[PDB]
RNA sequence: AAAUUGAAGAGUUUGAUCAUGGCUCAGAUUGAACGCUGGCGGCAGGCCUAACACAUGCAAGUCGAACGGUAACAGGAAGAA
């Protein structure tokens, strides 16, 4: 049914008497193509193994988002430690214009056009967190006709 | 009626990590130059340096309806023939 990248892969490491053992982290996103969004990172010896934990992980975790014809009601700020990360609600044919580990996360949720920007560091896996910190405190006409108790020409 | 619709990152410090922070790269542009190559046309462009020095030709004349005029070369006239 739903849709699965993997984005970045590192050997990571941790050192013994013997000498190094060496390790894989993996990292990747799943998503309904239309609003939910998962994010999972796993850790193994073998690379396969990692990917597999991470996908699991993705799946349980994961979260809904209020989109507009495939794309954002709002343009968004997001963070998370050294990654900041701006979108922006674009018009129809511009595509998923923005970065690396951005791009990924928006494609699955089933954002269609937007003008994204990663400041700060770019590190694949603060990025993806600082993604979704921005996608999921983004709210509708909807809730915000509720929370004021309104539904106005601002509907 | 229409007159702007616009924003991508990556590599490199560590045994590994997150951060800070430099170096480097991917784009657009040019009165360009250099190298290898080269069929045709259209529209543009072409001493950025020595405001260094210049042979040769041409780049400001016109007016006889302002004037006295004849040296030219066109006729005409008296007149040698």
């Amino acid at each position: 049914e739903l849709q699965e990248k993997l984005i970045a892969v590192n050997r990571v490491s941790k050192t013994v008497k013997g000498g190094r053992i060496f390790s894989f982290t993996a990292l990747t996103v799943v998503g309904d193509g239309n609003g939910r969004v998962g994010f999972g990172y796993g850790k193994a010896r073998e690379v396969p193994a990692a990917i597999q934990k991470a996908m699991e992980k993705a799946r349980r975790n994961m979260i809904n988002v209020a989109l507009n014809n495939g794309t954002l009601q709002h343009p968004v700020k997001g963070v998370h430690t050294g990654s900041r990360v701006f979108m922006q609600p674009a018009s129809e044919g511009t595509g998923i214009i923005a970065g690396g580990a951005m791009r990924a996360v928006l494609e699955v949720a089933g954002v269609h056009n937007v003008l994204a920007k990663a400041y700060g560091s770019t590190n694949p896996i603060n990025v993806v967190r600082a993604t979704i910190d921005g996608l999921e405190n983004m709210n509708s006409p909807e809730m915000v006709a509720a929370k004021r108790g309104k539904s106005v020409e601002e509907i």
